[PDB]
């Protein structure tokens, strides 16, 4: 497949040009603005694996680099976790080789207001320190291949890349919370771990609040010897149906 | 420097690319006829070294590729003399490591070397890389500020260890027509490459070319065809000239 091999390409030359590029402490408007587009042209030239013809594009450069860093993620890794190897297809879901990260497919119009809501995100890494139930989002490229757009996104995988989830439903209020009724689900794992969870999630969802984030679900998985995992999903009146969510996943 | 500076970008990208490109068994007609270009623009990323709108193209890389393996160049080794280090001019922009020269070229000087490449190449094949010619290492064309320039890469005539003291240009910066009695002795063999290389330059034709001379003071001469770009007749004019 061109697409997610023109993908790992960019990746690559992307974040080591990106390495020769020192750091800024403080994220400018034009930061946000910034961009990075190559355009490959190949007349009787490798095609051994990458089209003759593609383009690539970086969104913030900087700013999700940035966020890399508040998400105590090293690029060398980032990249070796990234490129060193393919990944594996799944849903349009793609987890690393190492099964760390997770890229998605997503739509043109699912980045802008990425880039929208991208002003205010950071603001959110930085004072809560991300860790947030909320997905960490290092990755934002977009992969011409022969006039053909495809936009994706590399965030961390909530799932563990060693302990193999069993159990795994997409909270709200594969099978989603409405079949969690008859089963009789599990809310105690401890009070003071609990805490800090309960915590995070309802301060992730005040900021949900604030952007006016639409619709959100929770995805909690297990992995049963039992492990869980869980974090809000899918993050793209609000008021009303919000106080459902933090009140059904109680 | 923009254009010079966006040069080695290219140039590192290309042997760092070309790196990945498994490289064949026999080189086809259409490689000569072959590019890979590159067209880069970021808004607002950087500037500190390299410009925001320039661009790149690579003229037929397997060839070059294989013309340089031949003259015994290792991409990496070709790489870092070339870029590792910022390169100083002369009278081009002689390497860092006084080994690669990169002399400019107008869009026509390049016309010719498309011919140039085909019969030069397969020559080169015969005779094992290994002429008094120049080393056509590389060809590139790094058009800057919506400015295209013409840059092609070839080897150091010269040595970057025994510096020359005496230069000469012989046709039939002293030429041909400076007395100071020059020095023939030491040489069948460079006649060897002499004689057929010309015969080779002038099977295409090829009008006028000189002969570069060099000279070290501690026997130190550093000489080869160079004005590489009718046949018979100032031909035997030169052999026997510098002969």
């Amino acid at each position: 497949d061109p697409l997610v091999g023109v993908f790992l390409w960019g990746v690559a030359h992307s974040i080591n040009e990106l390495s020769q590029v020192p750091p800024p402490v403080m994220l400018l408007p034009d930061d946000f603005k910034a961009s990075s587009k190559i355009k490959v042209n190949n007349h009787l030239f490798h095609r051994e694996n990458l089209p003759s013809h593609f383009k690539f594009k970086e969104y913030c450069p900087q700013v999700f680099r940035n966020l890399r860093d508040r998400f105590g993620i090293d690029d060398q890794d980032y990249l070796v976790s990234l490129t060193r190897n393919p990944p594996s297809e799944s849903e349009r879901f793609l987890i690393s080789y190492d099964r760390t990260l997770v890229i998605k497919e997503v739509s043109s119009e699912d980045i802008a207001d990425m880039h929208s809501n991208l002003s205010n995100y950071h603001q959110y890494i930085v004072k809560c320190h991300g860790n947030t139930l909320l997905p960490q989002f290092l990755g934002m490229y977009r992969v011409s291949v022969d006039n053909e757009d495809s936009y994706m996104l590399v965030m961390r995988n909530m799932f563990s890349h060693r302990l193999p989830v069993h159990r795994k439903y997409d909270l709200k209020g594969t099978l989603r919370d409405m079949d969690f009724l008859n089963k009789n689900q599990k809310v105690y794992i401890g009070e003071e771990e609990k805490k800090i969870f309960l915590e995070k999630l309802k301060r992730d969802v005040e900021f949900l609040v604030q952007l006016k984030i639409m619709d959100y679900s929770l995805l909690l998985g297990i992995h049963d010897i039992e492990v869980y995992f869980m974090g809000l999903i899918d993050i793209l009146h609000p008021e009303q149906y919000a106080k459902r969510f933090l009140d059904f996943i109680t």
